[PDB]
């Protein structure tokens, strides 16, 4: 059985939650915190251990950009620090290929990046690669056929309808068809031979439009909207089917799961997280036992 791990968080300030749903029975885990409280993380899963990437520690005592990457071991129920990233990068998002993780833009105060840098397990060690062509933070990244896509954002001045893809063997970025709409924040993921990009905030409203770009095709397609607008939203992917988790729909810090069933296009409400919040981290693994 496969759980969907949420970490971290905002809501009055950063959270240190992680906790996982499992779709198999509705249910709900609290699981150990996260040694630092953060926000604007990515989550992601590489052999079975979670890692929390990024974010910041938006608290009482002050507001801190994280450069850290951090391990759950499901077995264990613990946390162990790994080798922190070049710079901080909060709003950040993350990609695995190959067994390495790609940390992809975010911000370090007013600095918005468009450096990445890729972490190997086996060495502890990250790197730096080509930069992206565009500062981006708040970032959406998804890989498909062990390409790398960087989606909307921000870049310090406007929120982006671009997007981009890198090329690992050529460690070259090259800019791709831009979305139909401009997002910021938005929960990007892959399904079958698309990426999908929901949600997000495009200068003026949070979104609950999700379209979806088709690699042979390069062309975006909009599909059936979610139910709630949102930014700042979680999203993965489990058995073929896409659940959104959180984010803030202009009014109210949302609890709101729900999933997009690829086949009859439509969305449904799923479960409700246990508090609402935004800025989560979310990726998927095996049961804790
Ligand atoms: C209302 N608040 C501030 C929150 O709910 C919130 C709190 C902490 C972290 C984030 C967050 C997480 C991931 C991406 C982003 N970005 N990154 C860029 C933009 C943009 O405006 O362009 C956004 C946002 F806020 F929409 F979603 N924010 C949102
Ligand atoms: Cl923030």
């Amino acid at each position: 059985g496969r759980l969907i791990y949420t970490a971290g968080g905002y809501f009055r300030q950063s959270l240190s939650y992680l906790e996982a749903y499992n779709p198999s029975n509705g249910s709900w885990l609290r699981l150990a915190d996260l040694q630092v409280p953060r926000s604007g993380l990515a989550g992601c899963v590489v052999g079975g251990l979670l890692y929390a990437v990024g974010g910041r520690n938006n608290s009482p005592d002050g507001n801190t950009d994280s450069s850290a990457l951090d391990c759950y071991n499901p077995m264990t129920n613990q946390w162990s620090p790994c080798a922190s990233m070049s710079v901080p990068r909060n709003r950040i998002g993350v990609g695995v290929i190959d067994g390495h993780i790609y940390a992809v833009g975010g911000s370090h105060g007013c600095i918005h990046h468009s450096s990445v840098e890729r972490y190997e397990p086996e060495r502890d060690e990250w790197h730096l690669v080509a930069p992206m062509l565009t500062r981006r933070i708040g970032v959406g990244v998804a890989v498909l056929n062990r390409l790398l896509y960087a989606v909307g954002g921000f870049d310090g001045t406007n929120r982006l309808n671009s997007a981009e893809c890198y090329y690992p063997e050529r460690n070259e970025w090259r800019m791709i068809t831009p979305m139909n709409t401009i997002r910021s924040g938005a929960g990007v993921c892959v399904l079958h031979n698309c990426i999908y990009a929901a949600g997000g905030y495009d200068g003026q409203d949070q979104l609950n439009s999700v379209e979806r770009y088709d690699v042979e095709t390069e062309t975006w397609t909009f599909v059936a909207p979610m139910r709630h607008h949102r930014s700042a939203l979680g999203i993965t992917v489990h058995q073929g089917k896409i659940y959104v988790l959180g984010g803030y729909d202009g009014h109210t810090f949302l609890d709101s799961v729900e999933c997009y069933d690829p086949d009859s296009d439509t969305w449904s409400e799923v479960t409700r997280m246990t508090s609402g919040r935004s800025g989560v981290g979310v990726a998927v693994t095996m049961e804790p036992c």
